[PDB]
């Protein structure tokens, strides 16, 4: 049977996307008969990829810049999560309907899974873009108590901590970022969800780093380098770290996950990612 | 470094049975060619967004089999001359946005053809006047051949093609029932079984006076699996120079390649692929 499960992905540009890479070390350990078809797709043929993915019968794709707003025009249903942080990268095909999903988030919290769990506690997010909004819903969702989002630009920490006040269970509040700042004594979670440290070792959020202690479990999103700054001071302060490789695997596994019924490892997709970026 | 490939595939149903992906694939894998083969099962009703699909996927082309080879000429910008006389398309180039039709079906063969003997000027017999045996007419009449002989069970299907070529070529076509035992019209330069006899079949031959073939007739068959037919075991027993339906679909891959990337395939490393996929 030469037919293989199809899968892929819909963004411009896709040549530095590496999820093609991981997704099939995973699909090949798993022995599943599988492929994830990275494609470069201009904002102009987003309808007709999305129509081409249908009528070649794939199961599932995911979309990057610059389609994870536009895609909501061709969905037919859309997951609570989804649909809150108002972007999606993770569509399955079901029955010949497209359902939206975002998993930009839900990779941050199967890593964080790993180690404690988000119900009940108390979490800091630096940064308000696309990233942390997700981070903040699926946060909220899981059952976290209470959300901070800090960021430079207030108003797009307001417009997150409104989200989490009006549409879940979790207490929602906005910091204005002016300098360093210590944190709250009784935080649990720390996450970076800035660009700070993207391919760069040396640059480190700014927060007054004694105010963290090993009670902390701290995360940073940033891909490569795995071990920023951030996460390599605060390992150091005897915290348990979290990396943004492990994310971006999780985001592979959960959306595999979604379009097949299958777990793939993220220990091997783990892996490719640190020969890709090694 | 990087990840995105190049993209090309196929639009068919049913897709499972066929190896073309395998096939192709060890071509580019063996060539260093960051290219791949996505073979896609794609029902009549999505057959127009699956090659909107693909444009807007970036391909650089595919290939349509069954149930495709017509229905995909109304989504066309253009077409090669073969794919225009035969009125099917199986392989497709997307080139800057534009689709270009072309039929290989017949291209195999000529290109197999080529390594034992020139088309140009020679006279031909074809068993069948189905798919196959209407693409390589066609082919033949365009390299060259000065006369093509269609022998058919049913006559009038035999007739269609003759005609074709006849009015719309510069070869000369003939249309011959097939009356029992087929003796080869003297002169014949080049016998090709382009019938199903044989197909998954060691042992069931196409009903001919083998006797009546020279030892300098070339004896060509359509028949991928298995290579070695009865039909060509025999003309090879007699000394004839024989080519098999397995070199023609590696030439098939090799020249649907070449529209797609001009680029050429190691069809040695193509062929192994298919004879350890068929031997099973
Ligand atoms: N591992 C994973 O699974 C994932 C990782 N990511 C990564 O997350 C990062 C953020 O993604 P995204 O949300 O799309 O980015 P956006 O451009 O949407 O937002 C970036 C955020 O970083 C803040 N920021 C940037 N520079 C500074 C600075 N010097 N000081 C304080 N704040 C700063 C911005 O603040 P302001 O609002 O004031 O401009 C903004 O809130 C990216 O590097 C991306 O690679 C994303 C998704 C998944
Ligand atoms: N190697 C390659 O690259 C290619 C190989 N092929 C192969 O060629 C073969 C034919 O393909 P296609 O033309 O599409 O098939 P079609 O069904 O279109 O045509 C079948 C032809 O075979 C004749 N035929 C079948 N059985 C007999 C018999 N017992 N006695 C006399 N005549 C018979 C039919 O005669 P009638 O008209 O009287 O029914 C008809 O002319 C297939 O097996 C296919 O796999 C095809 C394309 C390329």
């Amino acid at each position: 049977g030469f037919r293989s499960i199809l899968t892929g992905s819909f963004s411009t540009p896709c040549a530095d996307n590496p999820t093609v890479a991981m997704v099939e070390a995973g699909y090949h350990h798993a022995g599943l008969d599988a492929r994830y078809i990275n494609c470069d797709v201009k904002a102009s043929g987003l309808a007709d990829a999305v129509k081409g993915a249908k009528a070649m019968e794939w199961v599932g794709f995911n979309c990057s810049l610059p389609h994870k707003v536009a895609v909501l025009d061709h969905l037919d249903d859309i997951a609570e999560s989804a649909r809150l942080i108002g972007a999606v990268n993770c569509v399955a095909i079901r029955e010949g309907k497209l359902i939206g999903h975002n998993t930009d988030g839900k990779g941050f919290l199967a890593s964080l899974k790993t180690v404690t769990s988000p119900a009940g506690k108390r979490v800091v997010i630096l940064g308000a873009g696309g990233a942390a909004r997700a981070i903040a819903v699926e946060l909220a969702l899981a059952g976290a108590a209470h959300i901070t989002i800090v960021n430079r630009d207030a108003s797009k920490a307001e417009t997150i901590a409104a989200l989490i006040n009006d549409k879940t269970e979790a207490t929602g509040e906005a910091q204005a970022w002016s300098g360093k700042f210590s944190l709250p004594t009784g935080t649990d979670i720390l996450i970076n969800a800035t660009s700070i440290g993207l391919g760069d070792p040396n640059a480190a959020p700014p927060v007054e780093m004694g105010s963290l202690t090993k009670e902390t479990v701290v995360a940073d999103v940033i891909p490569n380098p795995p071990q920023t700054r951030f996460l390599k001071d605060a390992k150091a302060l005897g915290c348990t770290t979290l990396d943004g490789l492990g994310m971006l695997v999780n985001q592979g596994v959960i959306g595999v996950e979604i379009w097949l019924g299958r777990t793939l490892d993220s220990a091997v997709m783990a892996q490719t990612l640190e020969n890709i970026f090694g």
